[PDB]
């Protein structure tokens, strides 16, 4: 009897090639057709490629022009030559043979079938975090699975997530500061983490419930963050220690031909220590304090993250508030910077709002188990939080085996004094209207168009 027997079926990363070779215990001279048939899991039949005893081939669409059937009498074998793999590819692929017998009737002939599966990692972080070190992590996974790991960082991300998750395929995994989480896990965005104790007690107890909603837990634990008073120690000594000495500073300074302090203005969660220092009464003098700033030509009133940076790197601005990420590209301009305590408003202290980077795997995906092996034995590890804290900074990280090291740090000293005298952010739902209702009344008021008792009631709906 005639039999087929598939092979060359294995994963590749998009982009990459598989052979598959379809043997025969007969001479292929003897079959009419012959042909690769491919089958999805939940899918029917579908035809990629033939080639006809009269030497011609015929293809489906998706697969044309990038797949081609070529057949071999001598070694009895009939090849599929995958090239510029793409996901949606993967599938079972089964070998066919048709054969014309002496009278009238014909034989069709299958075989085993053989798994192509073209797997890709994907994961989206923000830009001003260490992708390049989360890329090194990624590509020690692939050396030891076989799994590419892509990271991106596309703008407004934490907006663009729940549109793309929801409708396209997005990332296998988001990372984004806990409060945007309860948001994602209540739209159904967010498949429930399951990690075992062992992995669990790893991390502080107290980060594991910033990533908890509805006693579920929808995210892994990197680090916190928090916002400090970064600052040139030669420029300035000796900092301010209160927001209502800046403007005396800003007049000394400007005089040299240098600002006292620049900020992005257009994020509200740079603004808001200085809004709720107080407390509402509270918020009201904590903006109008940041308006007369700006009306004073203190700040500027377009100031956003690249004007900022670039101003306090280049020596053109004494102070900056920025968090544990941008670090790194200080060390890298010639500046003697130091970080330290928010200044201090009506007396009381700057609250900054405390962020937990956290990593959620996207529910719509299919590399979930895949996913949380990187997450757990890859990233969340020793060497994994080494690699992306060498890039850019992470924060006090959630893994409790660096405690000492972040406690020989100064810096982190200073966001944790931040941190204490801040609180963390709720996760829930609707953290991102507050957020927009925030952003708009901070530049409205900013700008010049409304006034500061109403902004407050427009942000209070
Ligand atoms: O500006 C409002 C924005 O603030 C926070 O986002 C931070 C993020 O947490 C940090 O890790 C860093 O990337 O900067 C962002 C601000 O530029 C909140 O997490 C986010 O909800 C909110 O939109």
């Amino acid at each position: 009897q005639r039999q087929l027997v598939e092979s060359g079926g294995g994963l590749v990363q998009p982009g990459g090639s598989l052979r598959l070779s379809c043997a025969a215990s007969g001479s292929i001279l003897y079959f009419n057709r012959m042909g690769w048939y491919r089958q999805a899991p939940g899918k029917q039949r579908e035809l990629v490629a033939a080639i006809t005893s009269g030497d011609s081939t015929n293809y489906a669409d998706p697969v044309k022009g990038r797949f081609t059937i070529s057949r071999d009498n001598a070694k009895n074998t009939v090849y599929l030559q995958m090239n510029s793999l793409k996901p949606e590819d993967t599938a079972v692929y089964y070998c066919n043979a048709k054969e014309k017998g002496w009278s009238f009737s014909l034989y069709d002939y299958w075989g085993q079938g053989t798994p192509v599966t073209v797997v890709k990692l994907v994961i989206w972080i923000n830009g001003d975090k260490g992708y390049n070190g989360l890329a090194e992590v990624g590509k020690k996974f692939e050396k030891d699975t076989g799994i590419k790991v892509t990271v991106e960082h596309p703008d407004k991300l934490e907006e663009k997530f729940p549109q793309v998750a929801a409708t396209g395929d997005g990332p296998d995994i988001i990372f984004w500061a806990h409060d945007r989480f309860g948001g994602y896990a209540q739209s159904g965005l967010l498949a429930e983490i399951t990690p075992d104790k062992a992995f669990q007690d790893k991390l502080y107890p107290f980060t594991w419930d910033a990533v908890r909603y509805n006693g579920k837990l929808i995210a892994y634990p990197i680090a916190v963050e928090a916002l400090s008073l970064i600052y040139n120690k030669d420029l300035l000594p000796n900092p301010p220690k209160t927001w209502e000495e800046i403007p005396a500073l800003d007049k000394e300074l400007k005089a040299k031909g240098k600002s006292a302090l620049m900020f992005n203005l257009q994020e509200p969660y740079f603004t808001w220590p200085l809004i709720a220092a107080d407390g509402n009464a509270g918020a009201k003098a904590g903006l109008t304090f940041l308006v007369d700033l700006i009306k004073n030509k203190h700040m500027n009133a377009d100031t956003d993250y690249s004007i900022a940076e670039a101003a306090f790197n280049k020596g053109e601005t004494a102070m900056t508030i920025n968090g544990p990420w941008a670090w790194s590209n200080i060390d890298t301009s010639k500046v003697n910077y130091g970080v330290t305590v928010l200044p201090t408003f009506k007396g009381q202290p700057s609250k900054p709002f405390v962020g937990v980077l956290s990593a959620g795997i996207n529910a719509a995906s299919p590399n979930k188990e895949l996913a949380k092996e990187f997450l757990e034995n890859y990233l969340l590890t020793d060497e994994g939080l080494e690699a992306v804290n060498k890039d850019k900074p992470l924060g006090a990280v959630a893994l409790k085996s660096y405690e000492e090291e972040l406690a020989k740090d100064p810096r982190i000293a200073a966001t944790m004094e931040n941190a204490q005298k801040g609180e963390i952010m709720p996760n829930i739902p609707q953290m991102s209207a507050f957020w927009y209702a925030v952003r708009t009344a901070v530049i409205n008021a900013a700008s010049g168009r409304q006034t500061v008792d109403e902004a407050l009631k427009d942000a209070q709906t």
